[PDB]
């Protein structure tokens, strides 16, 4: 590792969080039923689009930017292994949301870290858009927790 993370290391991390998030939310939608199913699927499509933006970015950002060190400790957790619980046929919305909320918060910190490491002001604006959308996913997750849990 978390010291001497490069910008490019962090984009790779961010790409995977968005890809894994897509999968999580799409797989979660198999456990649930209504407006809730629809929500998880929207969240999955949104995460998809985000990953496509981050992949394009790691390809097209200038090498000197991307190859630069973020000073200090770059926090991140890679997406949890969820294969076992997602095998279960009796999952509650609560336990699922608790997990979603916790990894979403972990991923938000990381996208902030990334934004701070970008030097190109277009790249930073692109990532702020994603962060804002991620923070709305989070609000939706807390809304579902509060309401239907």
């Amino acid at each position: 590792h978390h010291h001497h993370m490069k910008v490019s290391d962090i984009l790779t991390v961010a790409i995977r969080l968005e890809e894994e998030g897509e999968r999580f939310y799409r797989e979660l939608s198999e456990h649930f039923n209504g407006e809730i199913k629809k929500t998880f699927l929207e969240l999955a499509d949104q995460e998809r689009i985000h990953a496509e933006i981050f992949r394009k970015m790691s390809d097209q950002e200038n090498w000197d930017e991307v190859d630069s060190y973020l000073a200090g400790y770059a926090f991140y957790e890679v997406f949890p292994d969820t294969s076992e619980i997602l095998r279960r046929k009796d999952l509650t919305l609560k336990e699922v949301l608790d997990i979603a909320i916790s990894v979403e918060k972990d991923s938000i910190i990381l996208y902030y870290e990334l934004k701070d490491g970008l030097v190109n002001s277009d790249a930073q604006k692109t990532v702020k858009k994603i962060i804002d959308q991620e923070k709305e996913h989070l609000r939706k997750l807390l809304e579902m927790k509060r309401e239907s849990t």
